[PDB]
């Protein structure tokens, strides 16, 4: 928030990014959906130029179980360690946008940083489209995975809305009797609604002098989630503990401005009360989805976590 | 953090100690260290007071390599689990106080909790005493345990300065070439200085930049330099850190410090990990009173129990 100096922690770079970051922010849509995917869809392609400066990878389009994919590899192809794992990346961008470019900027840098394929699936996206339809096509495409890869080796990350249906996938492979994934990456983001501190903070509601800041809802209130009861543990698994008990090893990974970071030190500590093994980092300084601009050393970090995670967690053998 | 409404996630029982918490604040006392001394001493003697009626343990003062201790211990004696295990506790108190109820005040609940032994120690003090006095004393401690308990299966662990002088132990460990400790636990504080965001927004600052130092007495005139005095932030010292448990309230001035360690230890191939406990302040855990400190203790129990040794 604007009356602190930028964490003394951040890189020149990072401080150059967060300007722009802050230059960059969308206007008021007024419920203009299609001017609303046109900014970010233009602020997609705007990253992907960036990434494609600091990666060199390859992209191929697949459909799995009639789910369509980009399946990302390092232009200088998968490492030994690597043939017999794969990463399935679920792109973020509010539940309404992100697919195409915003889906390669998350697969791109974690796909070269790792020297792993990563598949990015362009799920259902709302308003036309309602959970679980974004389970479903992951799941989708978890179930086409499992005939070529172990179960163990399989990680599945994503960012903000990405992270919100990774571990909501989660759930629905294990209402289908489907082996869980290795790992995941629930990163700015999880299966539980924004709480604590961390949304005033960030200014996601209003709060200072002369305000009655209001209670959070104890639910996320995108459309995509319209209608779903806090009580229906797939959609909300951090907050189940019969589902959190179930969870793969989980990486929740946010910046330490992020709205999100609360609700994930909450969702680490009950991982831990579970038995499951996780990791949690936070970048001091950063906001929301701040890995998504490559031309900093925080991110090239956050992509060694991340890679880093999945190289410790998931199965090797074939 | 006066707009801010209480966390959503703290249970009624940690809001309640939030207000008691704001009413045990100290006035200001201008630089008078004997009434600065008296208010802490009967602050800790009031935490021990709730430490007692919580939990069942028994002390005993020992002397190890000439370092006066108290060894903390379930009532009813430590664990088959941790029959080979210690902990060595170091107290917070700025480095100026915490002596004796202070240190029973963090040993009593992880003794308690883990079911292990919990050997906490009276190093010396600042104003009187200054750098490296208290990791001395420490390392002095940490050699007469060797003598019965394999390096693997030590833990050492403190809250605060506490947090701070097991990271500076634990370089002063290495520097007088004994074994590494199984694991440590650095609770709202290392060895670093407090940086990032949270100084500002837990208001221990009005904004001004702040110190690459810690501001105490106890390391007046320790160069940023000095990587045994300040280790997580030189490559080198944290390379060679044993497996570390990082925890703080989320409110804690000490947050953005601890998740930069944490990073840090990470890239370097360093076990560790971070617990973040939203909405509660610096050494939330001296309040035993609530289910977070309950859970804090569990986390701590947990991180020496997954992290040391069994072996005899
Ligand atoms: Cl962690
Ligand atoms: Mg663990
Ligand atoms: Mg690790």
């Amino acid at each position: 928030m604007s009356w602190l100096p930028p964490s003394n922690q951040l890189s020149p770079e990072a401080r150059s990014v967060l300007d722009r970051m802050d230059a960059a922010k969308a206007p008021e849509f007024n419920g203009d959906l299609v001017r609303q995917r046109a900014f970010y869809q233009q602020f997609n392609d705007d990253r992907l130029v960036e990434m494609r400066r600091v990666f060199r990878t390859r992209e191929r389009h697949e459909t799995l179980n009639a789910v369509h994919v980009q399946v990302v590899e390092p232009a200088d192809g998968v490492s030994a360690r690597n043939r017999d794992r794969v990463l399935i990346n679920v792109h973020g961008g509010a539940f309404m946008w992100g697919a195409g470019s915003g889906a390669l900027v998350e697969a791109i840098p974690i796909a070269a940083t790792m020297g792993v394929s990563v598949v990015t699936v362009d799920y259902r996206l709302a308003p036309e489209n309602r959970y679980p339809a974004a389970s479903e096509d992951v799941t989708a495409v978890y179930r086409a995975l499992l005939e070529r890869y172990p179960a163990a080796n399989i990680g599945i990350f994503g960012c903000s809305a990405g992270g919100v249906i990774t571990a909501q996938a989660v759930t629905w492979i294990r209402r289908e009797g489907l082996p869980r994934p290795g790992a995941i990456g629930t990163l700015c983001g999880t299966g539980a609604p924004y709480s604590g501190d961390s949304p005033y903070l960030a200014g996601v509601v209003p709060v200072g002098p002369g305000v009655k800041a209001p209670p959070l809802p104890g639910l996320l209130p995108t459309a995509y989630m319209e209608g779903v009861g806090a009580d229906d543990a797939r959609a909300y698994p951090l907050t189940s503990d019969a589902e959190t008990v179930f969870m793969p090893p989980t990486l929740l990974l946010a910046g330490g401005r992020d709205f999100a970071v609360s609700a994930l030190s909450l969702a680490h500590r009950r991982l831990a009360r579970a038995g499951v093994d996780s990791e949690l980092h936070l970048f001091d300084g950063l906001p929301h989805a701040f890995f998504v601009w490559p031309d900093m050393p925080e991110s090239l970090e956050a992509y060694a976590l991340i890679a880093g995670f999945f190289d410790s967690r998931l199965g090797l053998t074939p």
